[PDB]
């Protein structure tokens, strides 16, 4: 149907906008702390601590399959990156501090992304 096509075009355009958002958020992680999944070979207990691991590469795979239906879903995964790190790592660590700085900086980006998603529809 044409209606199904129009919905698919909207999803495609959302995917475009979320790719630009993802790029901008990942630039706020110049250390690349959040680039890849935590390795279960290197942190064998991780899944005892963190139930839903998340990282920028895993987000990018979902994005490229057009797997985010709305900005809320994308934000959920970004918040998991931050929140997982702030739980597993202590306040005095480079990891935790990197997560705080990512959250603070990413807030700016996400605030305008929401306006754009609402504005363009």
């Amino acid at each position: 149907s044409m209606e199904q096509v129009a919905m698919e075009l909207r999803l495609t355009e959302l995917t475009r906008l979320l790719r630009s958002v993802l790029d901008q958020l990942q630039d706020k992680d110049p250390a690349r702390i959040f680039a890849q999944p935590v390795s279960l070979k290197e942190v064998p207990d991780y899944l005892d601590h963190i139930k839903h691991p998340m990282d920028f590469a895993t987000m990018r795979k979902r994005l490229e399959a057009q797997g985010y239906k709305n900005l809320h879903e994308f934000e959920e995964d970004f918040d998991l990156i931050i929140d997982n790190c702030m739980k597993y790592n202590a306040r005095d660590t480079v990891f935790y501090r990197a997560a705080v700085r990512l959250r603070d900086q990413g807030g700016v980006v996400l605030r305008q992304a929401r306006r754009e998603v609402d504005s363009i529809g």
